[PDB]
């Protein structure tokens, strides 16, 4: 059968409404356009690995993951975690090309959706910590399943 | 098109290897046989709701969820959370029938898989807390994607 390769794009984006764990790791599966998001307190190699561990459970094992050159992505620790799994790690193409547009678009939509849902629940600033998990899951659902 | 109805079965099972959060919530989608599992410190109405919030993000919104008559499932809080989402909540059929066999089978396979992976990593008893999340995600992946 002919179809798209299982290649992911992953990035981190800061969302203060979700503080203290305001670092959102976002993965777009370019083959299905599915979006997986998890929240973290810091942008470390270990946060990137925990995110992908969750994404693999949800989406399955990809052939390759495209990131920018953030240190959590280029560290020895992360290089070794990806090798343990047999996942190729790659980056942006030259030729005046940018990092990864699909995942940057997803960052924006995600942040828009979080704001819309939070304000509907009456949270004009930071979402109360005990409400964050379900609101994030509701944002992911809306971005994925119609 | 003709296919199966989107009906889930959900249950809790105790797994001391995953302590202090040793309560595993397990949902089987009867339509795809997909399995979603999350871990919790206690079996409360709020734990059940956080699990389903995650399952909805992963699997989409089901038409109905079958549980046994555990109190976390039959409380007012949980009845109201399911109504907010528009999800029917149902239970086992009479006629000498048991609770929900598919989800009970999944409970067993999950616990077998956790044990196999833990012992391979050298953990004969409780899995160190910082290792639990990725090991659980690896168990879910193996039970789902081949
Ligand atoms: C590997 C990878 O990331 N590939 C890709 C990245 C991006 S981008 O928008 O993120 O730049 C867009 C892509 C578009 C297509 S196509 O079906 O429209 O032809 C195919 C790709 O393979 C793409
Ligand atoms: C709603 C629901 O749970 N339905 C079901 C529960 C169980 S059980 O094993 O869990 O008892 C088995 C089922 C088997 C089938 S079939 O395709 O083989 O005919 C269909 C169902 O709909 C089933
Ligand atoms: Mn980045
Ligand atoms: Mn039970």
């Amino acid at each position: 059968g002919l179809g798209p390769l299982q290649i992911w794009q992953t990035d981190f984006t800061l969302e203060p409404r979700m503080a203290p764990r305001s670092w959102l790791a976002v993965t777009v599966d370019t083959a299905s356009s599915a979006i997986v998001v998890t929240q973290h307190g810091r942008v470390t190699s270990v946060a990137a690995q925990h995110h992908w561990a969750t994404a693999i459970a949800v989406l399955g094992r990809p052939k390759a993951i495209k990131t920018d050159n953030g240190s959590c992505f280029t560290s020895k620790s992360t290089r070794e975690w990806l090798a343990r799994w047999g996942i190729a790690h790659t980056t942006g193409i030259p030729g005046n090309s940018q990092g990864q547009a699909m995942v940057e678009r997803a960052n924006r939509l995600l942040k828009d959706k979080i704001r819309v849902l939070a304000e509907g629940d009456g949270f004009m600033k930071r979402i109360p910590t005990s409400k964050q998990g379900e609101l994030l899951a509701k944002a992911m659902y809306a971005l994925n399943h119609f």
